[PDB]
């Protein structure tokens, strides 16, 4: 079954994750073989296979350091 983890993204940072076009947050689900969908900071929620969500979080949290 799916795991789902949700990254607090600061309202400064969102932009960077979704990208122009969402082109970034494209490159971010086929990098990590997840879905990635938004919900003041934003949660950005990740659902997919339990080893590729523990992934994608630290992709996602290295990317808006």
């Amino acid at each position: 079954m799916n795991a789902v983890q949700e990254i607090m993204i600061p309202a400064s940072k969102a932009g960077l994750v979704i990208g122009k076009g969402g082109e970034t947050i494209k490159q971010l689900q086929e990098r990590a073989g997840v879905k990635m969908v938004m919900i003041a900071d934003k949660p950005l929620r990740i659902t997919g296979d339990p080893y590729k969500v523990q992934q994608a979080k630290e992709m996602v949290l290295e990317l808006i350091r």
